[PDB]
């Protein structure tokens, strides 16, 4: 990939180390809408999440197109934005069914994730980016309302802790992008979590998947759903949901 074959166009906005643009990309004349990520111990970790990108190869994660090695990441340029806002425009014509759709979405991601020991961090309708409006795909890698109890804590981040965390982007999508815990300051997050208190369930939640999500908020790590398990059970809301509907 050739600096001379990406034109940037506009920001997109500010990423974690560097401006983000929109542009295109041009080997066989085909116009490609990118996001191109910049870079203003940092440089090499940018550079890490970059090639993991790169040997990502999933339908539900963005795809990066390529690397230019002032270091640019060329990735897929997805125009419907961030889930959160797709989801409080479209809230009156959006079904449950599409919703418990981009869940498992999600989920096949993870769960794949998952099998390589992955750990992601952000897993969140802010960082949820719409290909389609059937095709969600998870932003890069990484929010005290979304983190489990030990990662407030402890500053631990497992596949269990990502468990957590997916279950509360769940919780956002069912709610049409109300942030989480929005009646709660930080500070006392982790005191309602201690009780044993937890979001309460969306209106347009269905119970089965509201169980499922309590599951994910067991305050055990090890108690918690694999991510195999929870594609397994919401290809079984989805599938429900699709019959009824
Ligand atoms: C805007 N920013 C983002 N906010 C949330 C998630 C992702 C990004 C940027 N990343 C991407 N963004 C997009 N598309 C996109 C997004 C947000 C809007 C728009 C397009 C139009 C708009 O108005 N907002 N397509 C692909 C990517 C990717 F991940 F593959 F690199 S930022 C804060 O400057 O980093």
């Amino acid at each position: 990939i050739a600096r001379e074959d990406v034109v940037l166009n506009r920001i997109l906005g500010e990423g974690f180390f560097g401006e983000v643009y929109e542009g295109v990309y041009t080997h066989k004349g085909e116009k490609i809408n990118v996001a191109v990520k910049t870079c203003k111990d940092n440089k090499e970790k940018f550079m890490s999440e970059a090639v993991i990108m790169k040997n990502l190869d999933h339908p539900h994660i963005v795809k990066l197109i390529g690397i230019i090695e002032p270091t640019w990441i060329i990735m897929e340029l997805y125009p419907y934005g961030e889930l959160g806002h797709y989801l409080e425009r479209n809230k009156n014509s959006l079904k449950v069914l599409t919703l418990v759709l981009y869940s498992l979405q999600i989920c096949k991601a993870m769960a794949y994730l998952e099998s390589i020991n992955c750990v992601h961090r952000d897993i969140a309708v802010r960082n949820i980016l719409v290909a389609s409006p059937e095709c969600v795909k998870l932003g890069d890698f990484g929010p005290i309302k979304w983190m489990s109890p030990e990662s407030i804590n402890f500053r631990r981040f497992t596949t269990a802790s990502d468990v957590w965390m997916f279950a509360v982007c769940m919780w956002e999508i069912l709610s049409f992008g109300k942030q989480p815990f929005f009646w709660l300051e930080n500070k006392d997050v982790i005191g309602v979590l201690e009780k044993g208190d937890r979001l309460p369930k969306p209106d347009l939640c269905p119970p089965v998947l509201y169980t499922l999500m309590t599951r994910c908020w067991d305050y055990d790590p090890s108690d918690r759903p694999r991510f195999t398990e929870l594609v397994c059970s919401l290809s079984d809301v989805y599938q429900m949901e699709k019959d009824i509907a």
